[PDB]
């Protein structure tokens, strides 16, 4: 099994479909990664996460380092073992969640619940992460200083990873592009990332509230800046329509808490758009969540029952909603993969859109 | 398939083991019924409830009648259909939960979140319950008046059930014995119940705080009062040791929220007694919840992980704890069944006890 081998099987415009082969499994691209925050994809057994078609999950470095602790997890045999998921895991570096969730310096970030690039890579090493993210940071003058520090930290991240042989031979390292919405800075960052060399390139700084029109505009010049021959990862995105539009602009990988979080809150994704299952209109609706969905929830239970469950605050409500929503997301990615491979993605996106917003 | 056929395959002292055959399935006795409060066994899919070995679950008439409503559930195809459990369901009558959970009369009980024997049977009819409980009520003088009203209500329950042909031919009706801790009243009640005739006889009024020594003393004279040839159901009991002692005194059926509720709260049952998984002693314990347990949780996850889950308030923590605890309970009942069939129950109970309290 290769450490990390990205092969593009087909293209359509800027869209790509293909595979990443890793020691613990194959990742089909474009890929959606369910987020497994505290060593769990909320309300799902890992076998269920797999059943939905996920090839890889996301774990959080910030959260695990506090609870239960990275050295504790290593002692316990590593994150794969601990949570019972034996496939690839991508771990975020902690960067984003240290700012928005809790004393900054060139050395790193100090905080309250001393993370640096080196320590970040070490914690991810300890968790036994398959895809390690470089440690990074959150106006033009300011965008460049944040972006410039991150590129320094990416070089630090690179060397720390390379210094750990066990990591170098079995894991992969991704660079994160910053630069806010400025093409010039974005360019700078890709140039610096490319000169360091990484297995994959993320687009950071766009899961921020900017809106889709502006996110797409930034992806429009940003992704062509990245090495074509490596996977392109859009962090923290997104809604089904965000995903389709991002793939149309060259993104191969995605993660988002939307399908899980939303599910627990009553929101179910369908090919005709999201529904809120708690609405009284579903109280006697015997139809499944979505009438095309292949997941186990839609084979077995009605909207009416899941309506009842969620209104009553029952745990099974969250389990069912979450399984469906992750399944939906995986089915979307499969439809994306098949349509690019068949040279009909552009039509798929148009048809998708017409029905989903309708 | 018979409507209701109880066959005793073997006996040891007052203990019995055997089967109840019903249209929707066979019930192995002594049986433990997971409680499925609001049309769900909390944090478990019904396929999982089945996997643990449960043959029958308990649903609550009081709760369902308020949410989502019995006529609504009937319109939706019935409780089996609605929650996706296709095996027997016993529904409690609402009696117990109307008192302790929220204007009394010979007619019935009026309350705030007009239930009578007739309405109770009608609601259970609407839910499509396989085992219907008769409608009943919560000092000697007073015990007899409560007990005496209940026996009147049991006669009303009998006729209401018999008046519904669809119910009479496909469901079963159980009588509930009351009388508090007095042998004389207990006797009275069995005599009245027996004279009406029921498919099964419950012992009500002992899930009350009286303590095990006193509960066992009451079961000591109470169960021999009931028709030998019908199943004997102890409502709302109990801990593993309560169950063993009750079987030793003639009880064939049990329900309790203990394994589910306790599981969500961090308490796991083991053959060496209950543990509280949240205790710091388990933080790095790689052993399963119980080192003999055959359930799927104990095959896959460590105490340490489930410790982490429950401390973090994660939904998967509740799912895993609950699956294990219900599995444990079913394994206990299987051990009980096998030991009576083999004529070594008395020794089983002694060995069980030595280890569990140890
Ligand atoms: N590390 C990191 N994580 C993210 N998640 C969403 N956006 C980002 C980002 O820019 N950096
Ligand atoms: N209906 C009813 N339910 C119970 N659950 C526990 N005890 C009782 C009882 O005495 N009657
Ligand atoms: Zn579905
Ligand atoms: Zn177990």
């Amino acid at each position: 099994r290769p450490r990390f081998s990205f092969s593009i099987a087909a293209r359509e415009g800027k869209a790509r479909t293909g595979t990443i082969e890793m020691k613990r499994g194959v990742i089909r691209t474009p890929a959606f990664m369910p987020v497994g925050t505290a060593a769990t994809v909320k309300a799902l057994k890992p076998e269920t996460v797999r059943a939905t078609g996920a090839d890889i999950i996301l774990g959080n470095t910030y959260h695990l380092m506090l609870r239960p602790g990275a050295e504790r997890i290593a002692k316990l045999g590593g994150l794969h073992s601990f949570m019972g998921w034996d496939r690839p895991i991508l771990t975020d570096s902690g960067g984003y969640q240290v700012m928005s969730l809790s004393k900054q310096s060139e050395e790193g970030v100090t905080f309250k619940s001393m993370l640096s690039p080196e320590r970040s890579i070490e914690i991810q090493h300890l968790l036994g992460s398959d895809i390690v993210m470089a440690f990074d940071e959150c106006t033009p003058s300011r965008a460049a200083s944040s972006m410039e520090r991150s590129m320094r930290w990416a070089k630090r991240s690179r060397d720390a990873f390379d210094s750990r042989k066990e990591q170098a031979e079995n894991a992969a390292l991704f660079g994160i592009q910053q630069g806010s919405v400025f093409e010039n800075l974005r360019q700078q960052s890709a140039d610096a990332l490319a000169e360091i060399g990484f297995d994959g390139y993320a687009v950071g700084g766009l899961a921020v509230g900017e809106g889709q029109d502006e996110m797409f505009r930034v992806l429009d010049f940003s992704v062509p800046m990245l090495p074509d021959d490596k996977p392109h990862y859009l962090m923290g995105v997104g809604k089904p329509d965000d995903i389709v539009g991002a793939v149309e602009r060259g993104i191969d990988m995605f993660d988002c808490v939307l399908p899980t979080r939303s599910g627990r809150n009553g929101q179910a994704f369908t090919w005709d758009g999201p529904i809120n299952i708690r609405n009284a209109r579903f109280s006697e609706d015997l139809k499944p969540l979505d009438s095309e969905c292949h997941c186990a929830v839609c084979q077995k239970w009605s909207r009416a029952y899941i309506h009842h469950l969620i209104r009553a605050g029952e745990i099974l409500g969250a389990m069912l909603m979450t399984e469906h929503n992750i399944a939906f997301y995986q089915q979307l990615m499969q439809k994306i993969r098949d349509s690019i491979s068949e040279g009909r993605f552009s039509q798929f996106a148009q048809d998708f859109r017409a029905r989903y917003f309708a």
